[PDB]
């Protein structure tokens, strides 16, 4: 299985700043990161994943297999020990410094929300080529 595969990019996003901000991701990096409209590329292989963010120079690469532990670097550089499921047949489902995460894919559209209390950090990337 292959379903999340592809190449994508943002398109809009909401309350990035504030986000950001309460993760304690530099100051810098926020004034520069904000209207960078980054690409995501994924590529599935069954339950195996690997996930790579681009902004700018900076990339952060992960991977997780569905069901088991795994390590992932967040935007901090921050690396947290913990589980991606998969919801329903679109979505993957995760939790990591109290940071619920929902990716979910329709068609060439992925949204992804990531939620910390009461911030809610919303992605929308649409799928560019191959
Ligand atoms: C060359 C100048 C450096 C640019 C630094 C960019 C700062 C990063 C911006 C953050 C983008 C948000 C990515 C989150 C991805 C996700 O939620 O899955
Ligand atoms: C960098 C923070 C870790 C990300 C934790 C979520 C892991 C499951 C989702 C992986 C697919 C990545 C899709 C991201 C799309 C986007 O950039 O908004």
């Amino acid at each position: 299985g292959s379903s999340f595969s592809g190449k994508y990019q943002l398109q809009s996003q909401e309350n990035f700043e504030a986000f950001m901000k309460a993760i304690g991701l530099p100051e810098e990096l926020i004034q520069k990161g904000k209207d960078i409209k980054g690409v995501s590329e994924i590529v599935q292989n069954g339950k195996h994943f690997k996930f790579t963010i681009t902004a700018g120079s900076k990339v952060i690469q992960n991977e997780f297999t569905v069901g088991e532990e795994c390590e992932l670097e967040t935007m901090t550089g921050e690396k947290v020990k913990t589980v991606v499921q998969l919801e329903g047949d679109n979505k993957l489902v995760t939790t990591f410094k109290n940071i619920k995460s929902v990716t979910e894919l329709n068609g060439d559209i992925i949204t992804n929300t990531m939620t910390l209390g009461d911030i809610v950090f919303k992605r929308i990337s649409k799928r560019i080529g191959t």
